[PDB]
């Protein structure tokens, strides 16, 4: 092995893995078939569906315990001192489980932690009760020829929100551990998790736990997802998946809080989408009979690899379930999860739809007058108002730099840090030189963080460092191409410095090449210098060669920084065609703000090609193109007012579509209430000069001449257009029937269903409209709650008319047959015609029009 002597003093391994061997993740994925070959867990997995036990606690609890039995009074009710006052009974509930045909018992350990004990005086007993606890279940289960798995629960103090720091928690996981693997575990097992945080916290100390004692064992993860949809904390089950699958985890699934039912879309999603395997323990009440139903869906219909049972469900639970289940043949994992990263609360991809993955940089204290003024006031309320506002813009991803000369880089973290760790929708990418500011920043964000920068600037040890925190933490990585040579400013310095890093990353320390984020540099093109001025087209050549060369990795860049020296004007146009010609030669994301660009659509066709010039250096005797550009703007200073005054002198429908394509709020409703005054009607605004501008807009945005945060511009305008018109609207009937409506999970465009909200609603029939994102489960709530005449759905992103397919094959197998409703752009006639295959009921609506004389045909016209 090359790799096994390559490494730096600055390599840390033991948690993440390294490149080679059995190391959980390597460069091609989770490393299945090396860990199968190490583990007989794995191997069993990969050959049959496992039936794990069911409750513990609650078969304790049908047992008549006595203080005594507990050790005394102070003892009373804690579950895991029974592992040291009364092992037989333990051991008895899992000879129970292992004769009902349980191949995988539980250690009774779940409180086996340092906090949660010490509500009962025995905090320093985690290692010994845990150690006792597997030892019990390796005596019950030896003779059955069974897996133990070692398990531990969430505790009860929420890392998230404040409740315990990271450095306790790691401790109180990472001594349990140390218990179950000196006691013979098979595996370990992190169950009924709430809070996403604490399962990168536990994940890493029970690593650490391995690497002390000496001994690997498979590492199983299980959440808990509440009846509302959720963990605990907010962490839907993409956020879940997202900030498992880059984690050293070699199965993940869920257990606890509801039944089978509401589980099914979560244990779906896994089974569909996760590379590791899938375990799934329902609680219950439900019958050993329904839950062998469940589960036999669960491992022939969606490939679920390990099924049990949780509180609620006893042996009998668990002998239906292992009749139901012998002989499966298990389906295959998936082998790639498309690259993606995570807040407390939702996944965002990396690889964003139509569209760059944008950053947002005014959380940058270097960047930001703002910011730093906010930072050193501790103004909190403006920070947060600040990564709004970045958000609401457009923002996939919030960079966040704290640094500064004169103060403390640490302190500033941990006072920020907790605080965006529950507001943010969003992920950060923490922007640091420190590893220790980004070990830091590690121990507080939920999910799936990014870290902006490995390089070589000041050696290999630290960009081994980062790396090895990326590759433990799961983190997504920006490499940015500095060496001990200096910043690579031609092309071929760009490529050989990402060449060496790439290989680094990839081979010596298994990061994923979707993790990588290549910034090959951004420098200035207007100080100048002959030195400065094929600098924008180096990056850009650079980056088509090594997107053919590395296919996988993903491309960012700072933006603005092209265009510094300039007028504001200037810098906006010189960014945007920069950033729409690095989008041309391989750019997946760009960390830039609203404020420095502006749609292509609204550059004139001279500056537009002047910025070409400028980019790619087209210097003549003829023509200096920095100078022509610059030029351009001093003849022209007059065009904002040309715009105004043409904009305001438009005729006034004209002018309200403008509004829209151009995003002016400011004057609106004045406009709209002058159109009403003349006599126009609501319903003739909104299907006439309103969409009329967004149909515009989607074709410039489709025609790559238009970016987000202007569509969202746009967006805005035309919902206040709608809220403003939507009291002077003219009703037209009375009761004639009810909708439940929504916009599926995943999709947030809901401005053709609210149109259809209104048209419907002013025709005669209740609208209950459940809004954007709407689970399936909240959908059929709202069903039963108003029994109405139909269901409609909204979807206009593709991967929605998905979500419609499995909303219907949901709703067929609970016996809904009730009409359903869909429609939205992403949507053709054809297909849902195609979809009468699952659901005889369902019908396509073109139009808000034809929404309407749907519910008229389906009511009889009421
Ligand atoms: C506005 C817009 C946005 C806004 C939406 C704001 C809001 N709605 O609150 C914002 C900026 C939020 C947005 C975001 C994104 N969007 Co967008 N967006 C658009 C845009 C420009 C206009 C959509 C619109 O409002 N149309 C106007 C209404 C009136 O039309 P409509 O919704 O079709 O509805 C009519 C019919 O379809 C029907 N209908 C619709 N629903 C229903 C339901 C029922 C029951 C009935 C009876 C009828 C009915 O009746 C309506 C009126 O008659 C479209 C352009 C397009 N569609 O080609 C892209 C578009 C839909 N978006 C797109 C994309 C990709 C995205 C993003 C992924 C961008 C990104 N960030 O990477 C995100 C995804 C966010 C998410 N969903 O999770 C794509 C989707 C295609 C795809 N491959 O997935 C489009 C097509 C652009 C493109 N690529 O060309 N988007
Ligand atoms: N393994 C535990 C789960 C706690 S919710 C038990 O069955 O009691
Ligand atoms: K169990
Ligand atoms: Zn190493
Ligand atoms: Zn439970």
């Amino acid at each position: 092995m090359v790799e096994v002597h390559a490494c730096s003093p600055g390599c840390r391994h033991h948690l993440g893995g390294a490149g080679w061997g059995d190391a959980p993740l390597v460069r091609l994925g989770y490393n299945k078939e090396a860990r199968a070959k190490k583990f007989p867990y794995l191997k069993a997995l990969l050959e049959r569906p496992l039936v794990f036990d069911g409750a513990m606690g609650t078969e304790l609890q049908k047992r008549d315990l006595t203080p005594e039995d507990y050790g005394g009074e102070a003892y009373f009710g804690c579950p895991e001192v029974l592992n040291r006052t009364r092992p037989e009974v333990v051991r008895e509930i899992h000879l129970a489980y292992l004769e009902a045909g349980a191949e995988v018992i539980e250690t009774n350990t779940a409180g086996a932690l340092r906090h949660v004990l010490a509500e009962y005086g025995l905090a320093a007993a985690a290692e010994e009760l845990a150690f006792l606890g597997a030892r019990i279940a390796r005596e019950a289960a030896d003779p059955h020829g069974a897996f133990v798995a070692g398990a531990l629960g969430p505790g009860t103090k929420l890392v998230s929100l404040g409740q315990i720091s990271w450095d306790a928690l790691y401790r109180a996981y990472k001594e349990a551990a140390r218990g179950l693997l000196k006691g013979g575990v098979d595996l370990i097992l992190l169950e009924t998790a709430q809070d996403i945080l604490q399962v990168r916290c536990a994940v890493l100390a029970v690593r650490e736990a391995m690497a002390e004692v000496g001994r690997e064992v498979p590492l199983q993860v299980q959440v808990t997802f509440e009846a509302t949809g959720t963990m605990l904390v907010g962490t839907d089950e993409q956020a879940a998946l997202a900030a498992l699958e880059s984690l050293p985890v070699d199965v993940v699934g869920m257990n606890c809080a509801t039944g089978p039912d509401l589980m099914d879309s979560k244990v779906r999603y896994f089974a569909e989408h996760s590379t590791r395997f899938v375990s799934c323990l329902p609680n219950a009440d439900l019958t050993p009979e329904e839950l062998a139903k469940w589960h036999l869906k669960f491992v022939a219909e969606y490939g679920v690899n390990a099924v049990g049972g949780c509180c609620g469900t006893g042996p009998e639970h668990i002998r239906k379930v292992a009749e139901a289940v012998k002989g499966l043949a298990p389906k295959p994992r998936p082998e790639s999860f498309p690259p993606q990263v995570a807040s407390l609360y939702q996944a965002v991809s990396l690889k964003q739809e139509a569209s760059l993955f944008l950053v947002g940089e005014r959380l940058n204290a270097t960047g930001s007058k703002r910011f730093r003024e906010m930072l050193f006031a501790r103004d909190l309320e403006g920070i947060l108002a600040l990564a709004r506002e970045q958000v609401e813009e457009g923002a996939h991803a919030l960079d966040l730099s704290v640094a500064w000369t004169g103060r403390d880089e640490l302190e500033d973290l941990r006072w920020l840090l907790p605080h965006l760790a529950t507001a943010l929708t969003v992920p950060v990418m923490v922007d640091s030189t420190s590893p220790e500011a980004m070990e830091l920043a590690l121990k507080y964000l939920p999910g799936r963080v990014l870290l902006n920068s490995a390089n070589l600037e000041d050696g290999l040890e630290r960009f081994d460092r980062v790396a090895s925190l990326a590759k433990a933490h799961g983190a997504a990585l920006v490499v940015l191409a500095i060496d001990e040579k200096g910043m690579a400013k031609t092309r071929e310095e760009k490529v050989r410095v990402a060449l060496r890093m790439y290989e680094r990353l990839t081979e010596h320390h298994g990061l994923r090449p979707e993790d990588l984020l290549f910034d090959l540099l951004t420098f200035p093109i207007t100080q100048g210098d002959e030195e400065s001025r094929p600098l924008a087209k180096e990056t850009l050549l650079a980056m088509e060669e090594l997107r053919e060369r590395l296919p996988g990795v993903g491309f960012v860049l700072g933006v603005s920084n092209v265009s510094f020296g300039l007028k504001p004007r200037a810098r906006r146009v010189l960014n945007s065609v920069f950033l729409d010609e690095a989008r041309k030669r391989g750019l997946t994301a760009a960390i830039v703000d609203a404020g420095k660009i502006l749609p292509i659509s609204q550059i004139p066709e001279e500056a537009y090609a002047l910025a070409l010039d400028l980019i790619y250096d087209r210097r003549k005797e003829g023509f200096d193109p920095l100078l022509a550009f610059m030029a351009y703007f001093e003849a022209h200073k007059e065009a904002a007012a040309k715009r105004e005054d043409a904009f305001l002198a438009l005729p006034l429908l004209e002018r309200l579509k403008r509004r829209v394509v151009e995003g002016r709020k400011q004057g609106l409703e004045a406009d709209l209430e002058e159109a009403l005054k003349a006599g126009h009607k609501p319903l003739d605004l909104i299907n006439g000069p309103l969409l009329a501008g967004m149909k515009e807009v989607g074709d410039l945005f489709g025609a790559g001449k238009m970016q987000l945060p202007f569509v969202l511009q746009a967006a805005e305008v035309m919902k206040r257009a709608v809220a403003y018109l939507e009291p002077h609207m003219e009703k037209k009937g009375e009761g004639k029937g009810t909708l439940v409506l929504a916009t599926v999970k995943g999709d947030v465009h809901d401005i053709g269903k609210n149109l259809v909200d209104i048209i419907l609603s002013n025709n005669g029939y209740r609208v209950v409209n459940l809004g954007i994102k709407v689970p399936i489960e909240e959908i059929l709530k709202a069903v039963e709650a108003h029994k109405p005449h139909a269901v409609g759905m909204s979807g206009l992103l593709v991967k929605s008319t998905l979500v419609m397919k499995e909303n219907l094959e949901y709703m067929r197998d609970r016996g809904y047959t009730l009409p359903v409703i869909l429609g939205g752009a992403a949507l053709t006639r054809s297909y849902v015609e195609e979809l009468r295959a699952i659901y005889p009921n369902v019908y396509y609506a073109e139009d808000a029009f034809e929404g309407l004389r749907l519910m008229e045909e389906l009511t009889g016209h009421a």
